[PDB]
């Protein structure tokens, strides 16, 4: 899937080039910049301000989702999420931090469920994705000469398209009707439609009808800007109908952007009558306006709101998993595209004749060579930035502030030199986001990043023979070193990039093969015996039953547990230690999952890591409630019919004769462990009954008049802080109220230790729960983590089958 | 002494100024730049030969040291010591890195005592101190015409004045040789002289005329190396003479290169003579060529040491307290001068001329202001990047480079740009080694740092005045913005500079004065006993007295007990808990001390960790001898003479009736504990009686035939790797044996748990000696840890007292 629907987009786009390459045969580089250069001021301030109107009504289009999906949320929290997700999904779609990302990273601190986000981001993609046809059809409707002129097709060829279209669009909606369940609606504007297989829910006439002005109002804002950089319009219709099919053909390329198809679209829709310059300029104008000054604007924003965070609230804040790395690599990348594409184009005269007094001519043709190699570095070292590396933070540091130079010593290109020196100064002011001290040789091969690298290099290639097109082809062009000749620099730079982009994806895709999974060895458990004792968290017990292997922290203080299972690797709870080795140990985890080309999982986590994997990029699904007893509060002389019941059962129990005794670990009897376990057993996460496992815990057991009935052991700590129990066996001919008897005791005996909490276990998703609650405890919820793309219940089945 | 030395220094260096300014009235810089112009390529080529040679003959300057402290060392490993010692303290002597702590940090991987290491520094620098006024009486009795003419002097003072040197040198020589020890020699080349009150050490004769050969070489290099940039030579006599009057005056003025003093005495002697302008030029040349060159080696060749050791050894080496730090800070201070002199001095008019087209006019003053602000932060960051922390070279790696960038947006200075770029490099290489957390406005105030960024920037002030000569005053030069206005520019730098220095120099001088030593309370005496228990060091038990106050690291992981006494701050043992927790400590326990302007010192520790208290400027002193017995190879199955004492004793003790118990911490005998404890007493680093303390440890009691005589506490952690007894008390009347038993039955006890290793004691520097070694136990040093300038014993005595 991965690397097919790469190599679609990367050919799709190749393809492109080549299309807008032929297509802007006659037009060289100056009459290009004497069309941008004629672009009158009040035109520029109208496309600014028609960017402004249709961003606005793009909070519209979240606030239908948020009806939809019926999620209550401030409205500044409303309009800072809908601005950053529409913005940066439009410009850097699905490579880096899509608008589903940033949705769901801005919503989560307000605690919003995942499913409701995920809902919401479906729901706004696939708004535009089925009304984009209907507002085709429609706009074709008006004017059918001048859409057939437009499109070059006869009058009734696309009028009986549109009428198809539009019959097509009221059948289904009709038939969508037809199956209306009536009575129940999970939010007051929102239907359920029922098939026969699954119940899927679809949005309300009113809001349906709302969202569609505000699709009209956000294309016709959009296609407006670009209208007003035309000097000659030709009728809105037709001009709206192409802009409406090169989107949606961008939108289907998975072209990051959209750029090359959408452009392709355009001028060969008015190659002829509207010329190639005067389109081309109006093309680079809306790309400029439209998307990039927006994810400039949000990428701020984000930074500004973590800057802000970070300033104000100094101590809850720890290990900083935030909105600022990836931002950072995103403007990295930006940085490296704009040295690349500098490189490409030739220097101005003026700027070179001042300069060529000042330096040395070879050294401007070396500094530029460099410029492009730090260029194509960049390029490679923003999924090191993603990845929270803090050499990765270091180079990148030190490479954006050498090109920021060497972009001054190239041909004194200052724009470039202000645009890397601010990015230095930011990626700087966020030294504390990136504390991972891996090593960047370990980073795993990713084919997006590359993809995205050779698509950027293919266009520095393209404009490099579109601004040197006043040149003849020379072979002793390549060894040409002077001043004014600009197309001998833009040759050697071009290969340069091309060479060593080449050399470091080989580089990275030949390489030693991971170790394979091993379970654990005798001191690997007893290490992690140790780092459970010196904890907080007593579950970590489950990691000595040497069923599922380790992953060690470099300083061998804290560890995570996970297993292989068919596709995806589990990892059983939180990692065990201090907080800022289980930051590391997540990352550590992702790492090795991606060298091994399976999905990582987090099975049964706390609330209180959730933004740890929200980080790696997981969702958090409500999995189930953990129930744990105070025992501060909890007294054997206290009220509550429960309480009574209680203290009814332990007084019988004592009566009948049920004595509890607790075993130390070792020194326990294993004949009759063995008889009580084989006794139930005739009639990951589980706890095996080997002896090595057992002799680590210490068991209570429970007697019924001398005779051993029933045992669990129970996990602990040095400290006193919680105590649970994994294992818990008892005998089926047992009186009904002995295992309460035991589990009641347990809770005393602790009591008397005086441990603060008790983990009683987890109910997920009937008589478990009324158990649990029989003795009044404390709920909190568990969560699992998954991937966040589509992966909602093939990994629970899965895992419930492990 | 230190603020009224500071004053002294900074008061003779502002003279030293006032005198060139007022020696160098006539010459302009046009002048001056002629005259360094003037000078021939053989003539630098010879003066850079003649450093060279006379660099050769510093290293014999060290085999002196060697041979006089009899310390036997690699000739690569005294070569490399020897050259940096010098390089580095001729340079910068006392400043940053004196010779001192370059043999000192360099001679300590070989393990070479500290004592060994200060005489060697002590004799390398009163070697010259007291063989300089010698030579220049030698100088002087050659021809005594030329010599009265260079001092302007009548020939009959100086020549008694010659006389009356010599003979007082022959007469000391002979008081000395009067009072010679004869038989004992510490070294082979080492006489001992007996005065009354101290022993004192003086080279032998042959020593002596050796070191008297190499200062006469040594210094006749260093005077042909300005001798040759002269054009006009005057007779080598005179000239020699005043040279060494020069550089003795240098010395005593105690400024760190000599610099402004030497240059005003050669000035005054051969103002007239020679002309000022060629000499200013020979200087200079000198000055560069001997002083700075050097240094700029020493510089990098003990970077690309820290580096390949780095490469080499990656394991082993973990927490990195070598030689980078006090390097980068001498180069980032350096590079601050760089950039503040170039503010000084106007910028070339073509350099001017091609810049203003490319940048607006206002651009250039404002970027020269700040390039002169961000040279004063390079001055005061110094500090910072000294005390290894990670925001000071954060900092200083974005100052290093938007410095580097204004430096080419201010004249296109690319020599300053290249400079700063490479130290910005050097300074990113060795990020590692720059690992503390810790807030830069936390940094204790350094009056020496403050001084010497004063001293600088007096120096650019005379630079701007000299420079800036050819412009007459006015109050509208201060408002003039114009390309070819220098001085404006000059004139707000300066201004702009001296306002920035004055305002952290106050800010940081009025600071809020830090909170004072308090006892510890239940809450952090229980965190300090966790700490001790999840560890390996027993003897942090010395804790928990509630004597001495703790310093708790920010993780309240590792913690470390100190006690002011007097006027120095002692630290008990090394601190307790990881290496990398440890080195963090170590360095806020020296903040902390300098806070408060007290001595560090630590008390008994480990040889481990000796590099890290040399980093914050400590010397290691051999303390004592720590007996632990290894009870892996010890067995009750084993022979030697000892080994059937021992058991013959342990028989015996049986046989009596000698019985030991171990109480559990709580459930001890207070009332016998009490009453043995006085019967004893009636006949910091002790562990006091107070129950408190007591209920903390298990303790071990023997009894003799019921009745309780002996006792001994036992600090122990939750691993078995070691175990130690603090407190240890006898009955009076006890059997001699019955000490022996409590004590070998220890160690049995200790072997059935299965400890590693058992701690003894230690000795310092008889009989105590003797009854740890009849176990046969394992010695290892303990040491003691001082301030390096000379502390040898007051600290000692000091904490002897305490
Ligand atoms: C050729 C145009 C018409 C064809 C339309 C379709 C083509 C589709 C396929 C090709 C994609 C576009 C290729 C062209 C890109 C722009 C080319 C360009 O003009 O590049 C200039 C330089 O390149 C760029 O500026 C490209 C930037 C593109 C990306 C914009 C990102 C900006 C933000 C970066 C991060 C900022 C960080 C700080 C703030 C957070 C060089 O021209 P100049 O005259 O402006 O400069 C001359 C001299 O070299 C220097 O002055
Ligand atoms: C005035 C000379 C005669 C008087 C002698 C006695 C005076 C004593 C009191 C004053 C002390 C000396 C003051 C003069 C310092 C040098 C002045 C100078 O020439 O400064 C130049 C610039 O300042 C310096 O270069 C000063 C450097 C001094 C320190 C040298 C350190 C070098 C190493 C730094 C670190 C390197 C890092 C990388 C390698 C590890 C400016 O002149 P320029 O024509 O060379 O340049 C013009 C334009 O501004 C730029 O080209």
């Amino acid at each position: 899937r991965q690397p097919i629907g790469l190599v679609f987009t990367l050919l799709l786009f190749g393809l492109a080039l080549v299309a807008c390459y032929h297509l802007l045969r006659e037009i060289d580089p100056g009459a290009l910049h004497d069309a941008i250069a004629d672009v009158p001021r009040p035109a520029l301030l109208g496309a600014l301000s028609a960017t402004a109107l249709g961003f606005v009504i793009l909070l519209g289009y979240e606030w239908s989702a948020s009806r939809f999906a019926g999620v209550t949320l401030p409205m500044r929290s409303l309009a800072t999420g809908g601005f950053s997700a529409f913005a940066i999904g439009n410009a850097v779609g699905l490579s880096l931090l899509s608008g589903g990302s940033v949705r769901y990273r801005l919503y989560s601190r307000h605690g919003i469920g995942a499913a409701e986000i995920a809902r919401m981001t479906l729901f706004a993609s696939l708004s535009l994705g089925c009304a984009l046809p209907v507002l085709a059809a429609l706009a074709a409707l008006c004017d059918l000469d001048d859409a057939a002129s437009a499109l070059h097709l006869p009058r009734a060829l696309v009028a009986v398209i549109a009428i198809a279209v539009l019959s097509l669009a009221v059948g289904l909606v009709a038939f969508l009707a037809r199956h209306r369940l009536p009575g129940e609606r999970p939010s007051p504007d929102s239907l359920l439609v029922r098939l026969g297989r699954r119940s899927l829910r679809l949005p309300g006439l009113r809001l349906s009808l709302l969202q569609l002005l505000i699709t009209a109002l956000d294309v016709a804002a959009a296609a407006t800007v670009l209208y007003l950089l035309l000097p000659e319009t030709p009728p809105f219709a037709a001009f709206l109908l192409v802009y409406l099919l090169a989107l949606a053909a961008g939108v289907l390329s998975h072209v990051p952007g959209g750029v090359g198809v959408f452009e392709a679209v355009l001028l060969a829709a008015f190659a002829g009558q509207l010329g190639a310059a005067p389109l081309a300029a109006a093309l680079l104008l809306y790309r400029l306006i439209y998307v990039v000054l927006p994810l400039l604007l949000a990428c701020l924003l984000l930074l500004f709101l973590e800057a802000r965070r970070l300033w104000v609230t100094r101590q809850a804040i720890r290990v900083a998993s935030g909105f600022a790395a990836p931002i950072l690599a995103i403007l990295v990348f930006l940085s490296g595209v704009v040295l690349l594409f500098s490189g490409a184009t030739p220097a101005i005269d003026t700027r070179l004749e001042h300069l060529g007094f000042l330096i040395p001519h070879r050294l401007i043709d070396a500094s530029h060579l460099v410029a492009s190699l730090i260029g194509v570095l960049c390029l490679l070292l923003a999924q090191g930035l993603r990845r929270r590396l803090s050499a990765a933070w270091a180079l990148t540091l030190v490479l954006l502030l050498v090109g920021a130079l060497l972009s001054l010593l190239k041909g004194f290109d200052w724009e470039e030199a202000s645009l890397l020196s601010l990015t230095a100064a930011l990626l700087a002011m966020f030294r504390r986001s990136f504390y991972r001290p891996s090593r960047l040789m370990e980073v795993p091969f990713s084919p997006l990043y590359v993809g995205a690298s050779i698509c950027v290099v293919g266009a520095s290639v393209w404009l490099l023979l579109f601004a040197n097109q006043d040149v003849h082809y020379s072979n002793q062009l390549w060894w040409q070193f002077a001043l004014d000749a600009d197309a001998p620099r833009a040759l050697r730079a071009a290969l340069g990039s091309c060479l060593l982009l080449l050399a470091l994806a080989l580089g990275w895709l030949l390489r030693a093969a991971p170790p394979a999974i091993r379970e654990p060895n005798a001191e690997e458990l007893q290490r992690a015996a140790r780092i459970i004792r010196h904890s907080d968290q007593p579950d970590g017990g489950l990691a000595l039953t040497g069923d599922k292997a380790l992953l060690f922290h470099e300083s061998d203080d804290a560890f995570l547990m996970y297993a292989r299972r068919g596709r995806s690797m589990i990892a059983l709870y939180d990692p065990i230690g201090p907080a800022m080795q289980r930051a590391e140990l997540i990352w550590q985890f992702r790492d090795l999952c991606d060298l091994h080309h399976a999905r990582p999982v987090f099975y049964q986590v706390r609330a209180e890591n959730l933004p740890f994997y929200m980080d790696i990029g997981l969702t958090a699904l409500k999995l189930g409630e953990e129930a744990r007893v105070d025992l501060l509060r909890f007294d054997l002389e206290n009220k509550g019919k429960e309480m009574k019941d209680l203290r009814y059962t332990w007084n019988r129990g004592q009566r009948d004769g049920l004595a509890l005794e607790f075993h130390e670990p070792g020194q326990a009897p294993l004949d009759e462990l063995k008889a009580i376990s084989d006794a139930w057993l005739g009639g990951f996460s589980l706890g095996r009954f080997t002896p090595a496992y057992l002799n680590f815990f210490r068991i209570a057991i429970v007697r019924h008049q001398g005779k051993p009935v029933a045992f669990a052991n129970l996990l602990e700590t040095d400290s006193r802080e919680l105590a649970s129990l994994d294992l818990m066996r008892v005998h089926p001919d047992a009186p009904k109220l002995t295992m309460e008897f035991l589990m009641l005791g347990l809770i005393l005996h602790y009591k008397a230790q005086g441990h603060a909490r008790f983990s009683l276990g987890m109910v997920p998703l009937q008589g478990l729960r009324r158990f649990k609650d029989k003795f009044q405890p404390d709920w909190e919820p568990r969560y699992l983590a998954v991937p966040a793309g589509l992966d909602p219940l093939v990994a629970l089945a899965d895992t419930a089958a492990l």
